[PDB]
RNA sequence: AGGGAACUGAAACAUCUCAGUACCUGAAGGAGAAGAAAGAGAAUUCGAUUCCGUUAGUAGCGGCGAGCGAACCCGGAUCAG
RNA sequence: GACUGUAAGGUCGUUGUUCGUGAAACGAUGACUGAAUCCGCGCGGACCACCGCGCAAGGCUAAAUACUCCCAGUGACCGAU
RNA sequence: AGUCAUGGCACCUUAUGCGUGUUAUGGCGUGCCUAUUGAAGCAUGAGCCGGCGACUUAGACCUGACGUGCGAGCUUAAGUUGAAAAACGGAGGCGGAGCGAAAGCGAGUCCGAAUAGGGCGGCAUUAGUACGUCGGGCUAGACUCGAAACCAGGUGAGCUAAGCAUGACCAGGUUGAAACCCCCGUGACAGGGGGCGGAGGACCGAACCGGUGCCUGCUGAAACAGUCUCGGAUGAGUUGUGUUUAGGAGUGAAAAGCUAACCGAACCUGGAGAUAGCUAGUUCUCCCCGAAAUGUAUUGAGGUACAGCCUCGGAUGUUGACCAUGUCCUGUAGAGCACUCACAAGGCUAAGGGCACGUAAUGUGUUCUAAACCUUAUGAAACUCCGAAGGGGCACGCGUUUAGUCCGGGAGUGAGGCUGCGAGAGCUAACUUCCGUAGCCGAGAGGGAAACAACCCAGACCAUCAGCUAAGGUCCCUAAAUGAUCGCUCAGUGGUUAAGGAUGUGUCGUCGCAUAGACAGCCAGGAGGUUGGCUUAGAAGCAGCCACCCUUCAAAGAGUGCGUAAUAGCUCACUGGUCGAGUGACGAUGCGCCGAAAAUGAUCGGGGCUCAAGUGAUCUACCGAAGCUAUGGAUUCAACUCGCGAAGCGAGUUGUCUGGUAGGGGAGCGUUCAGUCCGCGGAGAAGCCAUACCGGAAGGAGUGGUGGAGCCGACUGAAGUGCGGA
RNA sequence: UAGGCCCAGGCGACUGUUUACCAAAAUCACAGCACUCUGCCAACACGAACAGUGGACGUAUAGGGUGUGACGCCUGCCCGGUGCCGGAAGGUCAAGUGGAGCGGUAAGUGCAAGCAAAGCUGCGAAAUGAAGCCCCGGUGAACGGCGGCCGUAACUAUAACGGUCCUAAGGUAGCGAAAUUCCUUGUCGGGUAAGUUCCGACCUGCACGAAAGGCGUAACGAUCUGGGCGCUGUCUCAACGAGGGACUCGGUGAAAUUGAAUUGGCUGUAAAGAUGCGGCCUACCCGUAGCAGGACGAAAAGACCCCGUGGAGCUUUACUAUAGUCUGGCAUUCAACGUUGAGACGUGGUGCGUAGGAUAGGUGGGAGGCGAAGAACCCUGGCUACGGCUGGGGGGAGCCGCCGGUGAAAUACCACCCUCUACUUUUUGACGUUGUAACCUGAAAAAUCACUUUCGGGGACCGUGCUUGGCGGGUAGUUUGACUGGGGCGGUCGCCUCCCAAAAUGUAACGGAGGCGCCCAAAGGUCACCUCAAGACGGUUGGAAAUCGUCUGUAGAGCGCAAAGGUAGAAGGUGGCUUGACUGCGAGACUGACACGUCGAGCAGGGAGGAAACUCGGGCUUAGUGAACCGGUGGUACCGUGUGGAAGGGCCAUCGAUCAACGGAUAAAAGUUACCCCGGGGAUAACAGGCUGAUCUCCCCCGAGAGUCCAUAUCGGCGGGGAGGUUUGGCACCUCGAUGUCGGCUCGUCGCAUCCUGGGGCUGAAGAAGGUCCCAAGGGUUGGGCUGUUCGCCCAUUAAAGCGGCACGCGAGCUGGGUUCAGAACGUCGUGAGACAGUUCGGUCUCUAUCCGCUACGGGCGCAGGAGAAUUGAGGGGAGUUGCUCCU
RNA sequence: CCCCCGUGCCCAUAGCACUGUGGAACCACCCCACCCCAUGCCGAACUGGGUCGUGAAACACAGCAGCGCCAAUGAUACUCGGACCGCAGGGUCCCGGAAAAGUCGGUCAGCGCGGGGG
C-alpha cells in the first residue's frame, strides 16, 4: 500500500485478554491471566505481586500456571484447612 | 460423416461445463452404424457389436475449481459363418 | 422347376478416448523413416527382465439396442380463448 | 368508510309493548394489497367482471417422524407366466471392529526406544435394514416471467445511398466575355476600336432538388402536415425504371449518419428462459410457541455463512438462578500528590545571565523567572502505599418452576428508532453519526398525552348496557366536590423563550435612630492667612500638576454640582430652632414584567378563570383500563382417580390458555379421478336464487324458485385442490 | 407582379452533405503543394478460394493513406523518448542432429554389501544461430517540447545584458479580453447618458503559432455583435370590426388513465407538502360557461447520477489470442563444378611393468610366412612425456611358425573393440558457375479460359504444408478490484500500545497519536559480586561539561527498537564453565461456532554447568507473526494397474512469491459515453421543506476613545442573551411506478421589522433639509444599458425605490435566452479515444379543464294559504400614495 | 525473673537523633601471612593461625515526639435504590455500604524457639 499526509488511513489492533478460573472455583490446573502469552508455571495461585495481597483463596487440586511478572502465581502447600490427604 | 459457435457455471473472470449441442451439407433401407480381431481379462481365463440391469457413480481428470467418468463380477435379445 | 451354393511402429506439433495432454503405451495427421519379414512380429498403461495373447494385408454378418409417417385396440386427462 | 347506538316509516311465515325492510343523528373512528425499521397516508399496485395463480416432477440424489419386514438384514437387470402376479434371482452395495497416508496391522490402536495419551472391537452395547407420504437439501429452467446483447441460417435494399443502362425534366430577361473581320499610332509586330461570336456551378425566379425561422398542432389531417422568405434554374442540377453491393460488410459530404419508420453493428425461424443474490407476485379457513441491522468471513457489504437467538425427539436422578451469609479481587467515582505533563505565592536559588567607571577564573560587587528544595499548598481520560456500590466463584440451606444438562429437520434477514446510561466527529447542536446497557415499535389495542412507535398506569379465552384500582380529572362541549385554612395574588404567564433589569410582595437578621417625638419637605449662619505653590495673561473654589494647615466661634469641608476664556450668583455640609411615634442599603423561598413583536387568519383541543376551575402543603371519597374478582365457553403444558376384550379420551382443579412477523406439532370445507354402488332423483335431483340450526373459521342445514337430464356418499389414495387483487 | 439600405469587427475562398421529425454552423466538401509507397501476370481492396477485375485493360507528371485548403510572404532550437529505413565485428533465439555426462534395471561377482552391452529412456547442453533486443546514421506540413532562477544605469517599473539547472530541447513572421483569460466586465479613447458588448492599441496573453499551419485577403455563406436610414405601430391602453370554434338542434363520441369521493378552509400535527387527523369556523342543493393554485398533473418503475463481481459500443503498448505480414527448416530443385565441416563401409590404424631371438588389453584354423608388383642390411625428411607412422635409393635373392621363456595372455596368415585417422566410393548448410525434367508471361484448330501443337524464356528462384520469433486493438474474451460518515483524485486495505470503552469480558470510528514481518553462537542455562541517573568537596589538557572521594537516592538507571505490566531473592551489569533455541509424552485449562494459540507439574532418554542444590522446549511477553494445488532433497519398503525393480505417492523434515490489495480466494488483465438500454434507487448525492440555527439583518452591558474638556446629538477595544433563519449548508425521513435551473411580462395577494406619509422621544437641529428611534397598516413604489440573468454597477428620475413571504411564487403560460444532453473551434492537458457551474454559434417543447376551487348565469327547495312587486338589516367585497405657484 | 551467637510472625504502634554503660562467657578491631581459598591491584570487608590489648561511631539496653508511623461508629467527600428541584453536570428527602485529614493515644513491641551464669 502507500500513503501520505493530510489524510492517513491505517487500521488498529487489539487482542483478547481472557482470564480464566474465576477466584474460589475448584481449582486444578486452568490458566487466567494472559497478561503473557508465553505464561509460566504456578502449581497454586496465591495471588502475589508487589506490595501486601494475595487473592483470599485456598482450594487444592492440582498445578496452576498464571499471569506474568505482573502479579503473582502462587504455589502454596495448602488446600485450605485440609493437609492430611485428599 | 464434412459438421461447429454460443448466454450460462466456476457466484465475475481466456484451459473448462454446454460438445460436439444450433445450422449447413452426403447416403440408403425403412435399416443402416460398431459388430469373426496384430482381442477383453488376469488364478497359470475368456472368442463374434450395442443397450439397459449392477459396479463405479470407483481410477483418473482437473484456474488441482464446479465438473466428466471405463475396465475388474453380472441379464437377455444373441450365446451362428 | 428354368441357375451351377466351395479365391504400418517413431520423433516434433496435436484431435479422441474418462483422461484440460503430461509422471504413461493406444485411433490418427503436418515433413520426414516402407524396417521387421516367423520361435520374427502388437501391446499390458514410458523402460528393464520374464509371461499373456494376437499377426501386414478388405469386407458380410440379418436377431435384439435406439425410431415412430400409417391400420385395429388400448389410459385414476382436457374440454371446443 | 365504519360498527353500535334512542328515535324514525314499514311487517306483525308463532296478541306473546316482542321483530323483520331501515335513518336524522352520536363516539369517535383514515382504506386493502403489500418490496417497507418505519405511516393511516400523498409510498406503491388496483374500474370490474371470467381464468391462468409456480420450489415441484423422474431420479437406490440423501438425512429424518411414524407403522411394519426382519436381528444375523434388504435386492437390479426381465427370463418363464402374462387383463395383477409371482416365486426363481447374492450383479451387487449398504450395515460392517477399527486404525492407519496406506501398507498393513489388529479385537484393540498411529508414536519408537513406547502404563501415558485422542479414536476403536469396545462400550452401565441397537450390530440392523427395506416401502411410503413426509424437515432441509440435490442432479435440472424445473418457482414463472421483464430487459436492451453474442450466434447459425435465411429475406428483400421498390427507405436515405454509391456503383450499371436506356430515356427524361430547364417559359425569359439581364451580363452579354474567348473565336471570326476591317482599320490602325503600328518595322517585325505585340497592341488598340468595335462587329458578329458565344462563355460563365452569373442575375430574378416558374417547373425541377433540398430546405433557415414563427405559425396551427402534438388522438392534430395523419404513429404524419400547413402558411410566408432561398439556392440549384446554359449545371461539383435534377429524374422514370431496372441492378450488384449485406450484416458484423457495404453506403457515406465524416454524423460515429443508414440497410427499409431506433443499428453504439438489420430482420425473421432457429441456439438458452441472458441469467439473475434485482424485483411484482407465488391461491380457502387455523390451535399452543417465537427474533437478529450484535461478532467473526468475504474482489464482501440492504449478498451470503455461522453462533448466542425459535419449534420439536432424546436428555441432563440434584448441577439452577434469588436471597441471608462466608471468602478474594477488580481499583473508576473522589481524596490526594511525592516518580508523568503542566500550577499559584513566599524564603532561597543567578553551577545561572547580562545594564555597570572593571577586568589573571575576576578574587570585589550586583541585579532577575530560571532549574528547582521546603513551605503556601494547583489541576486530570490516559497520575501514586488509599477505597468502595456493583459483579463474578463456589458453599450452607428451599421458597415457584425443570431451572443446571447436549445431538439433530428446518429460520430469519443483517441495512433499525427513541427515552434513560456516557463519551467519540461536534458553536456537549442534529428522530446526524459509533458504542454498549432496560424498555419500546420491526411481531398486540387504550386512558394520560388535543388525535400521534419507546412517556405515568396497564398487555387480554368469547360472550354480560355487574364491581374496583393507577394514570388522568372532580365547570361546560363528552365522566367526575368552583369541598375545606391561605399567600405570589391581577400579569391572562399559567398554553413557543433567556444573559441584563423595575425602590411590586406573604417572611425571617443589623444599623446611624421620630419614649434629644432624627435624617427624607424650611427660616437664620453662607467668610478670613491663602483669593493656595506651580503650566505664570488672571485660571483667582472649577483649561493644569500637587496639596487639605486655621479662622469670627460652642463647630463648619484646598469646593460636589450650576454660570465659565475667568470673577460676581445658588449651593453639596455644619450650627439656634419649628409640627417631628422610625427612614435607607442586602442573603433568604414564591410572582408579574422591560428582551418574553413574523410571514393565512388566530397558535390553553375548545368554553373560558383572580368565586386562585394559574400553583403549593393537607383529608375522605368518586369518576376512571380490554390490570385484576364474578359468569358461560376455549386453547395448552403439567398436575390426585377414573372409561380401555376394536384407531385412546377427560370433566373435578391451578398456573399457562400470552396477540403474533421467517418457523415448529396439529384440524379441516370441498371439487375433480378411482373402490364398494344395495344406491340417492319425475312428488324430477344435478344449474342456480334466497329464509335468525349448527360449526374453531372455512363452511355443513330448513325450502321453493327454475331447470333439465343424472348424481354424488361414507373408510380411502390420487389432482394443473381455492388470493378480487401478478 | 417586386434586392429593405450602409459602414465595421469574429469564421469560411461561394456551387455540394445532412441532425432520415429541434437544431444545415466558423463542420466535411476544389484544383495547388506537402510524406510516399507500388513500380507488374503491381502495390491495395473484397476473396481463407489465388479463380476476378477494379487499379486500366494500366505500368507513371498513375494510383492507395495522410494535411491545409484562392492566391501573396513564410513555416522554425528538444529525434532524451513513439514511428521508418539503414549497417552488419559482436553480445540475446530455435523444436529434429547436439560426442561426454547423469538418473530405473540386469545374465559378472559373490559372503553379501556392492559395483556390468546398455540393436532401452529421460536428464543434457557445446554448438547452431535468419530477423528482431545494444548501438551506430539520419529521420519535423511525424508525433513532442518550445523550459526554469539571481541581478543590471530608471527614486520605481518591465529593461537590448550576467550565473546556472534542463538539455531531448530550450520561440521568431501575425494577432494579442479575437469564436484561448480564470483571475476582472483590464487598462486609455469613439458612439448616445451609459454597460459582461463592435473596435483602435497597449501588454504583467489561465496553459495562442508554424502546417490537424500564421496573417493577409474581393464576391459570396438562412453565423454573433454596434448603429443608423424610412419602416416593423413590438411596449405603452393598443384600439374596433371580421371568417371560424365558446351558446339552440338532429347523428356519431374514442383514446392516455384509474382503489374509493357527504371533493370547504385554517393553524397545527404526521417519515413535518394533510382536504377523511387534531381544535375551530363556515355553506340552500344541483346544472353549464370559463379559469388554473390543486390531487405530490398525466406517459416509459429518471435512461443526469450511485449502487449492479449488467450488456453493448471505441480507443490505448491495458493480460492475451489472432488472419495478416517479416525470418529459419524438407519435398514436385538434376548431373556436374572452387569447398570448409560430418557418418559409415575398406587397410585398418597411438598403447614404453623388466624380460621374452623381441617393450603383450587378441581368439579359432596352422604347417609352412616374404620375395620378377623386388625381400636381411644402409642413407635420409616430418608430430617424440624419446614408442611409433613412409618411401625411394645404397646391398639386390635374402628376412620368417614349432619342444624358448615370461607375461593377466605367445604371436603371424582371416579378425580385434577402445581415447583414435588421411583417403581410392557413397550422403550431407554450401558460397559461385553451365544446362533442363516443377512453372509461368507474347503466334497456330471457331481467336480473354480450357489443348496450348515446335513455343522464346529464365529456372530452382516463385511457393503450400507443420514448427518459430516479432508486429499487429485487424479481430476477441475479460479485468479494470473495492471501500464509501455520497462519485471519488487523495485517502484504505496485516499485525502490535492504549487514550476515549461505559472499574470482570467489554465494540466502533475519513477521531488520535509509535512502528514492524527483527536480534542474537549470545542481552541463552549455571554460579557469584556489584543500587543507577543526579547535586554537593575541591583539586587535571581541564574558560560548563569528561576525574575521583563522599551523603542523599518512594532507586528518579538500565534490562536489544512504541506501549502497557514486570523489574534485586534482580528477568539488571559484569565474568569462569558450558548450549536440551533436544525427543517421545502429557491429567487438567483459556481462544474462538471453525480456525486452535497460549499454561504446565509430571513421565522417557540420554546430557551441561554444577559438591550438591537448583535451571535447562534461546532469552519479560504481547508486534518481528506469515495459505491449500504444483514443485526443491535425504531418509522411508510402506508399497507400487503384468509380475520383480520402477515413472509415483505419502510420511520425517524442509525450501519458491515488499500477493506490504497481508482469510489474501486466478499465476493471468486498461481508459471511455451528455447516443445509450436495463436492473433498482432520496432504504445510494445533487434543486424545495425538513432536525440545526455555523456565516446573515436588529437590539441589550458598564468603562476606556471622538465630540474644545466632556459616555451615549451619533459609535464603541474585548465580550456577553437571543427572536428570526428564505445567507452557503451539516441530516440522506417517504418522494427515481420519475415533483424539469434561473430569469422576463402579467396576477399578484401576505407580513412589517415601516421603503415614502402620519402623530410622537431626542437631536451637539435657528430656519431650508435632515440624524436615530416609537406605534399600526390606510395606500403606494418608473423608464433606459447588458445579461438568461438572482445579483451588480453605469444615466436620469422618483416623496423613496424595501427587507423575510411563496419548493429564492408559478410553463395544467410562454420563453430556454444562458447553460445543462450529444456538432464543431480555442486554451493547457491524457499517449490516443477525450476532461472543465472554463468561453463561444444555432439549438422541437407539451398536452379535449369530470372536477376541488374560483368569476358567472340558471334547475329548483324555503321557515306553513297561494302571488306581481316595493322594502328597512348582520354582514361578503370594493375601500385610501405623492412633487409643485401664490398668501399673514 | 540473669545477660546472651540465633529461626520465624513480619513487613515503619522497631526511621533517625540525645544520655550512658557492658566486655571476662555473647560480639569489634587487631595480631602473624608463604602455603587451602589465589581478591578488576594488592589479600584490607573474599585469606591460614590466635592467649596481649580495648569496645571508641559501628555490638547492646531502657528513658527518650523534633517530624515521621497506627490513628477510629462520629459531620464531609463516594455509593445498589425510591418521587422529585432541575439545565447535562448539579440538587431535597427517604436512605444502606460507609475515604481522608483533623480528636486523643501510643512510638525504641511482643511469643515459642538452640545457651556462656549467682
Amino acid at each position: 500500500a502507500h500513503k501520505k499526509g493530510v489524510g492517513s488511513s491505517k487500521n488498529g489492533r487489539d487482542s483478547n485478554p481472557k482470564y480464566l478460573g474465576v477466584k474460589k472455583f475448584g481449582g486444578e490446573v486452568v490458566k487466567a491471566g494472559n497478561i503473557l502469552v508465553r505464561q509460566r508455571g504456578t502449581k497454586f495461585k496465591a495471588g502475589q505481586g508487589v506490595g501486601m495481597g494475595r487473592d483470599h483463596t485456598l482450594f487444592a487440586l492440582s498445578d496452576g500456571k498464571v499471569v506474568f511478572i505482573n502479579k503473582g502465581k502462587g504455589a502454596r502447600f495448602i488446600s485450605i484447612e485440609a493437609a492430611q490427604t485428599e
